[PDB]
């Protein structure tokens, strides 16, 4: 009954887990997954898991669609490459790194393949429940030291679609392709609407600053715009310290709501446990209804932040803040 | 007193200082230095900065070579091209991301060029005092809030004083293909090995270099960057140091060198107890740093950690860790205690 948990919990309540916990890990060949948020530990309202993995020569999946989940590829370390496309819209491909975003709206095909040695891939898929299909392929994974991985179609009912006619491109260049395309060298921005896929280098979309509570730098990923009926945001939030003559706000909305830690030390209290300080891939959990505090104790962080709802933390900072150009606060309070 | 400090201090001392601290900040255009281990903190052993800057079309400093300094270049996030060239070489250029490192001994041309809107460039020097340079060129910061940088002839010889030679008919390659020239180069896509011959810059990929596995007090990776190979009489170590738990039946071990030690972590959670002082927690871009001959302690609370680490001598913590363990092929420790 403690805060902090070694697997996700199996009703709705307050938790944080820690990066690498065992999480009912399971590996599919090469890769080992962690399911830090499931669909019973947030009410099916969604999904965060997180996959590490070595390089391989080879697809990390074969190419497939979901008709019912919206997934939501960000790459914590090392780098894989997403391939995704909607409709007879030209595909597209991306070589994720550190900090880079991918999304896959519903009905949008896609595959995977994981290119550097250490890394880490954290996916959030929304509505929740959808690891039922990693248990199911997956082998139980004991783990019982942690490590972050092991040294070395007729699945419709989980909504999976084979799409054995995709041939992922094979004409890369600087990590995209087409040519055509904005990847680490400019703007990227989010769909226009529902159902394209989109990506977002570390960086170089859009961001907001909001200065009610010291500065925080919200970056959307996911907005109503491009979440519609799925009813949910997602975005980076990076936070500044909170100054000591400004109150850390007590918060509390209609839906269930997540943080994984990227960079620095976040602290959070929820409900009647005590404050808790999250480093590197730690998650933290706030289920709908229920209070919570966090702040930076790390001069600067940077977490990624889901919320079930149109109205969630995100988007409440966006629009009590303003436009912002850099990843970076104001020098000033 | 305090083992947290917000500047380095001004004599040798064991101190942790946090990520994005003041540490003397100066700002060299848009780029902000911050200096965590100096000169006189670290007893001119080494330096360690951390340069924060946002993208540029722009070279970040002119071509040139130090002849008494060996530079390393480790890319803590976002983005940097980093170029370089031993006398009559083949240039050689990659685009570090994440976890990614460069290697510049001394008499090699360099230069760099911020990628990325956030990017943190970690540099260690050796011998310390290289800072120096820094405080000349750059504009004290006070930058209230922390913020990792701030949002939007008569030189030749000072430069020379602080052991910069400009190298003014040196052109950046401008043939870069998936981050890397020229094209028969392994970057990201293969297995790269420390240079075998003193004095020419190489480059490790995140991952991709040779690692050790130690597993005498819990599971520990070493990767080495820097080996008595590179630095010669320069004498020091550097290289990622990644951690599991310790065992509860495993005693953590107490550590003692001869030379100052330090390290900034990259990844988890660290606890380091040094001296006489309070053991402390360290997060993502935290630094320790532990004089010569001054007993310390560490430990990963996370369930995988990894910092990046430097010694001053030939057998520090590092070197240790390697000699009293196996030759390894993963980034990650066996499943099994
Ligand atoms: C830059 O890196 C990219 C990868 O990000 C390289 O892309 C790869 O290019 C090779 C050679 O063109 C492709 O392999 C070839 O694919 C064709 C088509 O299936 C096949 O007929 C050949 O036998 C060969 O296997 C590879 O698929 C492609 N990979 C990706 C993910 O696109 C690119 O070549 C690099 N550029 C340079 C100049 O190094
Ligand atoms: C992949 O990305 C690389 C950058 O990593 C691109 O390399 C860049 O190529 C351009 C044009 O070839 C270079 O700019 C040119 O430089 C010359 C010489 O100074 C100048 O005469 C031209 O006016 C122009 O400015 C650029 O410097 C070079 N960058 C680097 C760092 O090498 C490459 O073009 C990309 N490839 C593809 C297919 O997208
Ligand atoms: C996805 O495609 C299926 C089958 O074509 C269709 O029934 C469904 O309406 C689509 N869903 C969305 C959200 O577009
Ligand atoms: C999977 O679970 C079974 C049944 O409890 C166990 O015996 C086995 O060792 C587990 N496999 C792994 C790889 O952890
Ligand atoms: C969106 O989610 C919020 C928060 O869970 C919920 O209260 C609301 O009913 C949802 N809206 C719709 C139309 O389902
Ligand atoms: C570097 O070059 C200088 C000037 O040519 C030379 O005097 C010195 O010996 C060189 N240093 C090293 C360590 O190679
Ligand atoms: C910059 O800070 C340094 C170190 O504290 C100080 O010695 C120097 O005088 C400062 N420069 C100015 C102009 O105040
Ligand atoms: C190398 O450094 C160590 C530790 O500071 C020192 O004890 C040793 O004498 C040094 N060796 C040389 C050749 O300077
Ligand atoms: C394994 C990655 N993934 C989950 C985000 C899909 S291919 S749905
Ligand atoms: C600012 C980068 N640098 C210090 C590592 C040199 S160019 S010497
Ligand atoms: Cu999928
Ligand atoms: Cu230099």
């Amino acid at each position: 009954s403690s805060l902090i948990v070694e697997d996700a919990p199996d009703h709705v309540r307050p938790y944080v887990i820690r990066h690498y916990s065992h999480a009912r890990a399971v590996t599919v060949d090469t890769q080992l997954y962690r399911f830090y948020v499931t669909g019973p530990s947030s009410g099916y309202a969604f999904t965060l898991m997180g996959t590490n993995a070595p390089h391989s020569d080879a697809l990390g999946v074969l190419p497939h669609i979901h008709q019912k989940h919206y997934e939501n590829f960000y790459c914590n370390k090392g780098s894989f490459q997403l391939w995704a496309q909607s409709g007879n819209e030209t595909q597209q491909t991306r070589v994720l790194s550190s900090g880079d975003y991918g999304s896959v709206p519903r009905n949008v095909t896609h595959t995977f393949q994981i290119q550097d040695p250490d890394t880490e891939m954290t996916g959030v898929i929304v509505p929740g429940g959808f690891e039922d299909l990693f248990y199911y392929l997956g082998t139980n994974a004991t783990d019982t030291t942690h490590t972050p991985y092991i040294p070395s179609s007729t699945l419709q009912s989980f909504d999976v679609y084979a799409e054995l006619s995709f041939t992922p491109r094979t004409d890369t260049v600087n990590g995209t392709a087409p040519a055509n395309t904005v990847w680490h060298t400019g703007a990227n921005a989010l769909a226009s609407t529902a159902g394209d896929p989109y990506f977002i280098a570390n960086g170089w979309g859009p961001k907001y600053l909001n200065s009610q509570y010291g500065y925080q730098i919200v970056a959307p990923f996911v907005t109503a715009t491009q979440a519609q009926d799925t009813n949910y945001t997602l975005s980076t939030i990076s936070m500044s310290t909170t100054p000591s003559t400004v109150t850390v706000p007590t918060w509390s909305f209609p839906g269930a709501c997540a943080f994984q830690v990227q960079e620095g030390r976040v602290v959070v209290q929820i409900g009647d446990y005590a404050a808790t300080e999250l480093g590197s891939g730690d998650v933290a959990f706030i289920p709908g209804g229920v209070e919570f505090k966090y702040y930076s104790e790390a001069y600067f962080s940077k977490v990624l932040f889901v919320s079930s709802g149109s109205d969630g933390l995100d988007q409440n900072l966006v629009n009590g803040g303003e436009e912002w150009s850099s990843v970076s606060f104001p020098a000033d309070w």
